């Protein structure tokens, strides 16, 4: 019975950084990929087979997410597709994820599907202010196209999809983390809880 | 070295019911009051002394303003708690609007929960809380909870409850309590019913109690 | 020379019904055959309830604030013909039977038509017909206090049943369907009918539409 | 004279709305002495900085979006003398030296005065001088997007310096001082100058004022 923890929130809120800090603090980075007890799943790894809105729920393989997450709860070994954000291509290589005790699924629409919601025993939402998240993504998108095209895409696609699809799913959260990776108190709270789950007490 | 946890949130958001559940799941109700390891401190007990305005029915008083709370005694009470000293907490009757001479003796505990609408208002009190929690229940939901709570627990009629809430409770929350939400480390979205968030904090305290 | 339609949305107990009333009253319009400004309510276009829906309404389990409870096709068809300068027949909903009475209110083509409804801006086809969109923004707890007083004193409801229906039906319908339509508003009028500066601004503008 | 206060966050559309309003009236093609609608900016009333204040300004540690950086006494005095029909002298601020130039702008008494500013509704004494209070409500991330593109083109700073100053100074000053003054607004104009319906609503209102 693996423990599934759903982490949602807008882009550049700190979902990936919070999950990375939790796994790093739990020492899972040093363990081999077979003996990993806490793994991280990114929703962007499940983009559907490909001016276009990639923040819309239709752009995500909802059935593959549900099947993979369900097979994880069944203790089965699953393979996750790889997706590069630059070329929008799903490479033929797959990441093999062996049965782990705790699974973190981060995604802007992780709480959108009701079938995916009920899979999570604990649901966390990284609530970061909209302008603050834009400041983080603007710096993130140039370092990792043109600055005018980044603001055009965010205003036309990212911002409307967050308010229409992500924001309504904030009410399904059990715990809200108010600033992201910098919130060391909240991270230490979840790190303490996942380590408490591994021990069994 | 006691662990101070600050619990804030608007009125009727569930801070009292959450804290009461945290100590109940920890079995502190079965332990004697002198041997309690997790105690609860309510900000409503530290209301300032009352003769500032004798008339509270002819002209209401606005009890939700930070001026009506003894911020100096709150800082003194919490400071002596962090030092490991026994403290005496005053008793209050909301109807009598007076400070009873009898005090509740709270022995040094390992974990102390302080719940209050303005628990994160003063900076000197904020830094004492090692963990800051905020119960963020929607405004209309908190109003529906408070109306039903104030009619059964108190003998107030509905017209005075809504008039007192709109005139004083609502503006004081938005001016003083809402800006303090940013200081919170963990936000609990719905309150007492959120069993996943309560079990998370209960487990954290039980790990602190073991050492 | 098409009629100037003005959409007025907002949550319940926000003041939109009183805002529209005070606008027509300040204009002195309230002569149904020669009136230049009329007020239309989304409440007139409730759908007729099936036998299973009527039974759910008696038990208090029917959401009257949900888009499914309104005849969007009738609203769109009525507002589309109003723009074309035609008389429209507007239903007179009988809530006792939850159906439309045989009698109907005849609205003659007016120069300015006000459509007031919680979900006035929900339908896109209905939304594009409005040349001006007003949203009465009043705080949720302030509107709740208004509705609780209006439901207990004017209607005589049970307090616990009001708050139970609000949390279960009224609140989710507002946050899911009404609030997302606030971004389509051209002008947002806060605090409701007491905002006399905003009302006199809309009253003055309609007078300029009639004089011009 | 009709005083209209315009507030809202940075890059919301305040300056663009006021400029668009004045343009729709003949005021652009109206002589300077005969202008009936004039625009006043709160940026013209920055305080002269103390040597201690200027020291923090050189270090980049002075929040220019804070109420203390604005000359409230001079704003109140100038706006009061405008209401009395007096011709007033507004300063010309030199932001490099943080002082007032010897040259001043002469504002002849106009029938309608538009005062735009981030904290136009902060001082109660300045609020009560406005016959109409407008607030340009635009989403924070949208305004930040507008400010970034405006701060890179208008000035010669880099992107990382803009976002650092916005998160450190502009954002906390807006949420603490500018946002709580939104409740005093009589009308809320969303999205700024792109809101043509709201622009023509104020334009038609001012035109009706000029004709009595
Ligand atoms: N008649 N009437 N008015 C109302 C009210 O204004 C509207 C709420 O949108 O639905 C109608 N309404 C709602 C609940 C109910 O139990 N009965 C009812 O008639």
């Amino acid at each position: 019975e693996p423990f599934l923890i759903g982490v949602s929130g807008g882009t550049a809120s700190g979902k990936s950084s919070v999950c990375a800090k939790i796994v790093q603090l739990l020492g899972q980075n040093e363990v081999d990929y077979r003996q990993k007890q806490v793994v991280i799943l990114s929703q962007d790894s499940f983009y559907r087979v490909l001016q276009f809105n990639f923040d819309h729920p239709d752009a995500f393989d909802n059935e593959l997410i549900l099947k993979t997450l369900k097979e994880i709860t069944e203790g089965k070994t699953v393979q996750i597709p790889v997706y590069d954000f630059v070329s929008h291509s799903r490479k033929e290589e797959t990441v093999t994820v062996y049965p782990a005790d705790v699974v973190l699924f981060e995604g802007i629409l992780a709480f959108y599907s009701q079938e995916v919601r009920d899979l999570f025993q604990m649901k966390l939402f990284v609530d970061t202010d909209a302008d603050t998240r834009l400041s983080r993504r603007v710096l993130r998108d140039i370092s990792e196209r043109d600055l005018e095209q980044i603001l055009s895409q965010y205003i036309t696609f990212v911002k409307p999809a967050f308010e229409e699809f992500c924001l309504p799913t904030k009410k399904y959260a059990d715990v809200i983390i108010p600033r992201g990776a910098d919130n060391l108190v909240a991270i230490n709270l979840i790190v303490q809880h996942i380590q408490d789950i591994l021990n069994g007490g």
